[PDB]
């Protein structure tokens, strides 16, 4: 529909540039005829998700990369991909024009956008909120009868939340996570600094705050939100920790373990949001298997768990087979789910990086990571931030796929956006990861899923310099030739019969 207007600001690509009456965008989703393919190409050197289409060919000769589907090879279901409605991106947004926002949220949630079907919302404040509250501060409230959702999530974030579901075909989920409780439920009577819940779990330190999660999914149930999820508590490890700066309530796994088993299991079950999903861990996967051995092995806490949640920071490469797969070996039923992650902590970079090509490929790494690990979902943090990274109330800036400019009435989408689209845009709910085997050694990331309705979709993200030429042998249909150039993204869709 409408191209990208790219802006650079001296970095090495790109950004796409929206305001109030103008923002690139995507027909409707028009599939590609049996015996041919339709292919999205995102560059470093400018071109942002650009439609083409080729035929599959019945035979294929050579010595170049060759990657074999394996379709019988059946792994994950896709939960979906979405990012997070913090105080900040909620601000950010609203500080735009009407028109502008909606252009900023059909960018994330519109089929002329890409598709987000996942919306991760913060249980009251974290660093990137402008100031710190939770839903309860009457000291000692032991009954809650004070717990009351303030403007952030009544004037913010749920009328963000129902403009985003209106724009998006899809079901999109929202996925609920807390970083702090109430001060007098918590050792060290502050938000942030070393501490956790007072008492030992069952007694009424404990009871009180799983309560404060049904109260909360109560309040947005009154605005006609339901969750999908919630996690136990975000980066539980950050707490345990001496001077830990931003909203945090400290749990070792044996603390998580059993406020889950005591507290927060029952509580939530025996509640009219039952059907609501527990996700464990919700912190870096270094964690990992250990946490989740210390929980899962216990059924009292075991039988609550649907899924284990974690983040990573995108400024570090680190282990998966040891973190991620071996989690899955011992407890493959047990979904693991990507719910946060950021990049643009490097003390020598902007935290705001307009145009990153490395920022972006870094994104897509990770998913394809993820994806390659048992992954089924992955959330980004922010939906929005201003051009310094925030606010955020401990100036910890970080970057996000999409940049407001209020002074402008003006939006930024980063080579992260797109990077995040070609994944988000073309692997829906349902969608089951397959197998895909290279020939020969190669510097390309790839993975491969099929759709619910039996259709292929392979995404390939190139992360050398060199051009590199590739077949895709998919035995249902022939042989997919193409060229991956050097730094680039692509997404190729084809249908199987
Ligand atoms: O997280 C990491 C990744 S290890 C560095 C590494 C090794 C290799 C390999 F040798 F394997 F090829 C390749 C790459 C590549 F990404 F460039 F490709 C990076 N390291 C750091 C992260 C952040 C900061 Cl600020 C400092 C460090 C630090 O290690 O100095
Ligand atoms: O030691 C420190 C202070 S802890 C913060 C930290 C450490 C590292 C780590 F060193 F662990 F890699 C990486 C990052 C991250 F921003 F990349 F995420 C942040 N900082 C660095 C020390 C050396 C260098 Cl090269 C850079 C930094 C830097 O702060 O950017
Ligand atoms: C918004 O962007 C479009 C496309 O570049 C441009 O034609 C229009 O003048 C812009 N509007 C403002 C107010 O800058």
């Amino acid at each position: 529909a409408r191209p990208c207007i790219p802006k650079s600001f001296g970095y090495s690509s790109v950004v796409c540039v929206c305001n109030a009456t103008y923002c690139d965008s995507f027909d409707p989703p028009t599939f590609p005829a049996l015996g041919t393919f339709s292919r999205y190409e995102s560059t470093r050197s400018g071109r942002r998700m650009e439609l083409s289409m080729g035929p599959i060919q019945a035979n294929h000769t050579g010595t170049g990369l060759l990657l074999t589907l394996q379709p019988e090879q059946k792994f994950q279901k896709v939960k979906g991909f979405g990012g997070a409605m913090t105080d900040a991106a909620a601000l950010n947004i609203l500080a735009l024009s009407p028109p502008a926002q909606n252009l900023l949220l059909k960018s994330y949630f519109s089929e002329e956008g890409i598709g987000y079907n996942i919306i991760r919302v913060p249980m009251a404040s974290c660093d990137f909120s402008i100031r710190t509250y939770t839903y309860a501060d009457t000291p000692d409230d032991f009954q809650l009868h004070n717990f009351s959702l303030p403007e952030e999530d009544t004037k913010l974030k749920i009328p963000l939340i129902h403009r985003a579901l209106q724009l998006a075909q899809r079901p999109v989920s929202l996925l609920a996570s807390p970083w702090t409780s109430p001060t007098w439920l918590k050792t060290n009577g502050a938000v942030n600094g070393k501490g956790s819940l007072k008492g030992q779990p069952g007694d009424i330190y404990h009871q009180t705050w799983a309560r404060y999660f049904v109260k909360f999914l109560d309040a947005y149930a009154e605005h006609k939100l339901q969750f999908w999820a919630v996690t136990a508590e975000n980066e539980p490890s950050a707490g345990l920790l001496s001077g830990y700066p931003f909203q945090c309530l400290g749990f070792t796994p044996e603390h998580q373990r059993d406020f889950i088993a005591r507290d927060l299991g029952p509580t939530l079950a025996n509640s009219t949001h039952h059907n609501v999903r527990l996700l464990m861990l919700d912190d870096q996967r270094l964690l990992l298997p250990h946490w989740a051995k210390v929980v899962l092995t216990d059924p009292e806490a075991a039988k609550y768990v649907h899924g284990i949640a974690v983040h990573w920071y995108l400024d570090f490469l680190a282990p998966a087979k040891a973190t991620l797969g071996e989690t899955h070996r011992l407890f493959p039923n047990t979904m693991l789910f990507a719910s946060e992650a950021c990049v643009g902590s490097k003390f020598w970079e902007q935290s705001v990086r307009l145009g990153s090509w490395d920022r972006g490929m870094q994104y897509s790494h990770s998913i394809i990571t993820n994806l390659l690990y048992h992954v089924v979902g992955w959330t980004d943090w922010n939906l929005a931030l201003n051009p310094e990274g925030g606010p955020n109330w401990v100036r910890n800036f970080v970057d996000s796929p999409i940049i407001v400019d209020i002074t402008k009435d003006t939006f930024y989408k980063q080579p992260m956006f797109y990077h995040l689209g070609h994944f988000s845009k073309f692997i829906p709910e349902g969608s089951q990861r397959v197998g895909l085997v290279a020939s020969q050694k190669n510097d390309l990331d790839a993975v491969a899923l099929m759709h619910p309705d039996g259709s292929a979709v392979v995404v390939v993200l190139n992360r050398s310099s060199k051009d590199v030429p590739l077949t895709i042998k998919d035995p249902a249909v022939g042989f997919l030739e193409t060229i991956s150039p050097g730094y680039s993204i692509h997404t190729y869709l084809w249908h199987r019969q």
